DNA sequence: CTTTAGCCGCTAAAA
DNA sequence: ATTTAGCGGCTAAAAG
């Protein structure tokens, strides 16, 4: 260990939760984000993408823990545009029949920057 | 030791490029099983098996394009057969034209030109 | 050493 | 038992 952890991964047997805490732990070690990275054979981006993970704002994180959102890049964007903007994303969360694509969330970006 | 196993396993490390991938599937042509079975068999979709049987009979402009690197998208190559079948001499001189860039959104464009 | 833009893998449902 | 439609992983390149 970690070893079983970055040999699951590179079999891709670990969800993106899984692979999120191990990258927590890495961190937690003195690991910098471009080591891990280079340690699991993945970049960087896959590093953000991932590390957003452990620390969703609470609408985001119930949205993704439903299912409602299952798209990790979409759990990305949903968290940027919420760190500048985050009463008008909530909102627009809210609405349970807002269906939740990389086409509806461009759309919230584009009408929130504007 | 067994194939079908390996190649699940294998499979499942992003080890085998999309030709290993159609040489295992025409094996298991070869050997009368049924496309929807060797999909069942390793774990993936029906679509995935016409994916990849396509690529064991490319027609020569479509094959020198994805034996060259210059289409990787297994995809754009179905999309690229597909119009082909439809309209040969059309898709070839669009190839043939070694300018042209090559992505989805170009492919569906020609497509398009096409389908009129 | 995180964001945007986007290719590409895949399969759900459709044809 | 193919094809279209389009979601979703992973990242090069652009931005910081």
């Amino acid at each position: 260990e970690a070893d079983q952890v970055i040999e699951n991964l590179q079999r891709n047997e670990l969800t993106p939760r899984e692979i999120a805490d191990f990258i927590g732990r890495e961190l937690a070690k003195g690991k910098k984000k471009g080591d891990i990275a280079k340690e699991i054979g993945k970049s960087p981006a896959f590093i953000t993408q991932h590390v957003t993970l452990l620390d969703l704002p609470e609408k985001i994180a119930d949205a993704f823990n439903t299912g409602r959102v299952r798209d990790v890049t979409v759990v990305n964007e949903l968290v940027t545009a919420f760190k500048k903007r985050p009463e008008e994303v909530e909102a627009w969360l809210d609405d349970d029949t807002q269906e939740i694509t990389r086409g509806t969330v461009k759309l919230l970006r584009e009408f929130l920057d504007e």
